[PDB]
């Protein structure tokens, strides 16, 4: 897990070869950053840090760097992004790398180098020689996209890394408020750990007082309330947005993005595709795809198409000429509530 690596780095356990994979790029990024903070010194970072992207860079140069002594430092850091040849994708499109030299390197790596493969794919091809070599010689870490329940456990465990705790109710509420984004959970957990001072436990009350419901979560909820005929609850959500000075045009764009998502999700769901395949097809986090799937059940295809076109018209009427922007939005939302 991400936590195994993070805890290891803090104990001074830094290994010569890592393979960080999975589609949760934020955790890949955060981990690469912690490894950097561990091995690189700012005074020598020009000399002891190298980043390559195998989409455009030669593997051999990354290896030649890895085999160079650190310069006025104890360790060197070499980062190698996008080993697409670890997957089963169409191999004709890009650079034809020297995989065998890489296999050789990870099997006998330079003791003074920390070599990190950053492979933002869900799955590596287990049949590939190099994949087998990594599972043996590299510290493998998967940063997968989480569902609702997994996201709660992640939040609970995250608090522990700061020597605090958070109960499952408080954690579930936090995850709800930030609409499941891990980057937001990480941020809010750090704020909460500081906030509670000497106290050990982040309470549900701490979460509610400190953590603001995200705009994107508000948009989601506004749409729930509307499709559920809860007239005042949804008028209240909309008002609060305006009242904290969100721009009507921005509110509209987010509403538009969600309705487009619902239509797409409904389209693929009705062909039997699951939360899993839809997220990867749409390049949207499964957490957010699940919610769109739930909402898609409450609208017909024809409604969604109408709603979407209404929003494109509003976008144009707002961007061009002088119509009352808030009024345009009021009318739209009122139409939705009668209809």
């Amino acid at each position: 897990m991400v936590f195994d690596v993070w805890k290891s780095l803090k104990k001074g356990e830094v290994h010569p070869v890592y393979c960080l994979y999975g589609k949760e790029t934020y955790l890949l990024q955060e981990t690469v950053s912690r490894i950097r903070q561990t091995v690189v010194d700012q005074e020598t970072k020009d000399f002891n840090l190298s980043v390559f992207d195998l989409e455009e860079d030669p593997l051999d140069q990354a290896i030649a760097d890895a085999e160079t002594f650190p310069f006025m430092g104890e360790r060197r850091l070499v980062i190698v992004k996008n080993p697409y040849f670890l997957t089963g994708e169409k191999k004709k499109e890009k650079i034809e790398h020297n995989v065998s030299a890489l296999e050789s390197y990870i099997q006998s790596p330079a003791p003074y180098t920390v070599f990190v493969l950053l492979a933002p794919y869900e799955k590596l091809d287990e049949r590939k020689k190099l994949t087998k070599a990594l599972k043996k010689h590299a510290f493998m870490m998967e940063a997968k996209e989480l569902n609702a329940k997994e996201t709660t456990d992640f939040t609970v465990n995250l608090a522990k890394t700061e020597q605090k705790t958070i109960g499952t109710e408080a954690a579930e509420h936090l995850v709800l408020l930030v609409n499941g984004h891990l980057s937001s959970i990480f941020q809010e957990i750090q704020k909460l750990c500081t906030f509670i001072g000497d106290r050990e436990e982040i309470t549900l009350d701490d979460v509610k007082m400190l953590v603001a419901r995200s705009l994107e979560q508000n948009i989601f909820e506004l749409i729930n309330k509307i499709v559920n005929r809860k007239r005042t609850e949804s008028l209240q959500i909309f008002y609060d947005l305006l009242k904290q000075n969100e721009e009507p045009i921005k509110i509209m764009a987010l509403i538009s993005n969600q309705f487009r998502l619902i239509l797409q999700t409904k389209y693929f769901a009705e062909q039997g595709y699951g939360q899993k395949q839809i997220a990867s097809n749409l390049k949207v986090h499964p957490f957010r795809v699940k919610l769109a799937m739930d909402q898609a059940r409450l609208f017909s295809e024809e409604e969604l198409r109408l709603i979407i076109e209404q929003l494109a018209v509003m976008d144009y009427e707002m961007k061009t000429g002088k119509k009352d922007k808030q009024l345009l939005l009021e009318l739209f939302l009122l139409q939705l509530l009668k209809r």
